[PDB]
């Protein structure tokens, strides 16, 4: 029941992670890096031609449950990789020289909830002591100016930062994996919607990253590249100023770990449909986004 041009439920995405790996063992290995609060398997796909001591790029989707185009993009990316390897010169070099760690859905519990109960759910689905309110905002749950700004300490709010950094099994699983592979991971890319933006640090503080100049130049060329296909216009810049301040973000944390190329993508649209992006825009959205991801990849690669 899987389709790359429709939104798939978790049942179908899970089966797909198994099948796509089955059908492409020379390009994809699949592992689980942990379990969600409700016991779902946090899958990670290692996409690339296997080899000794390869550098890597890390990309996750599905941080926020209602952001369905995000989940769709990771799936799309994986097909693009496997189908074009060996035919398209750029992707062939990419997969030859590096690995993509693709985490298709981080917040699986919430994603299932958007399908079963409330399409507009954002957070995780963990319980909170002393309240009936459910969930933590995973992108306020990382150790980066944790809960200092743009975060709520109230479990009942949508930006709840949690009881403590990495209090969520999912955010902990992700941070553990990156932490264990810091030597090989060269860039971090986290996929969200909507707003049509490429964001880079900082989000938890108005301070600029050390390599701010090249990050701006990089984000700039990527949004230019993205636009060549359908004319879709992104804005870009530091998180704090480009959209709004929000501490505890995974990209800020990734950066401060030493990953110099760290980005948050906000996909289509700009509010017409918002989180409820029609399935009819899935193809065009992923297509133009592919170009920005490959532009970044090409840049990071030539900068090892
Ligand atoms: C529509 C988008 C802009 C989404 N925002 C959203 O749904 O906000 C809900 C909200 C937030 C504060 C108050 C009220 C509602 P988003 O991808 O999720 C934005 C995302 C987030 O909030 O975690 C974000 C914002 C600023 C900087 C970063 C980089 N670390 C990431
Ligand atoms: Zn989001």
């Amino acid at each position: 029941g899987h389709s790359y041009e429709k939104y798939n439920n978790w049942e179908t995405i899970e089966a797909w992670t198994k099948q796509v790996t089955s059908e492409n063992p020379d390009l994809i290995s699949r592992t689980a890096i942990g379990t969600t609060f409700l016991g779902n398997n946090i899958y990670l796909l290692k996409v690339g031609k296997p080899g000794p001591n390869k550098p890597a790029i890390f990309m996750d989707c599905g941080f926020h449950a209602r952001e369905w185009i995000s989940h769709a993009f990771c799936q799309w990316f994986v097909r693009e990789a496997v189908l074009t390897y060996g035919y398209e010169s750029h992707m062939t070099e990419f997969l030859n020289k590096l690995d993509f760690y693709v985490l298709p859905v981080l917040n699986i519990d919430g994603y299932i909830y958007t399908w079963t109960k409330n399409r507009m759910w954002r957070k995780t689905r963990s319980t909170n002591a002393g309240t009936t309110c459910i969930g933590t905002d995973p992108n306020r749950n990382f150790d980066a100016g944790w809960c200092t700004t743009g975060a709520s300490t109230d479990p009942c709010d949508e930006t709840y930062c949690g009881s403590a950094a990495e209090s969520e099994k999912e955010t902990k699983a992700l941070a553990d994996f990156i932490r264990n592979n810091l030597s090989s991971i060269k860039a971090y890319l986290t996929i969200h919607s909507y707003s049509q933006m490429i964001l880079y640090p900082y989000s938890y503080d108005y301070k600029l990253p050390e390599n701010n100049a090249e990050l701006n130049n990089l984000a700039k060329a990527a949004v230019k590249e993205l636009a060549t296909l359908y004319g879709t216009k992104y804005t870009y810049g530091p998180g704090a100023t480009t959209i709004y301040p929000a501490a505890g973000g995974s990209d800020d944390w990734a950066y401060d770990q030493g990953i110099k190329y760290s980005f948050t993508f906000e996909l289509r649209d700009k509010g017409r449909y918002g989180f409820i992006l029609p399935e009819s825009q899935i193809q065009a959205t992923c297509e133009e986004t592919m170009l920005a991801i490959k532009y970044v990849t090409n840049y990071v690669l030539g900068h090892l």
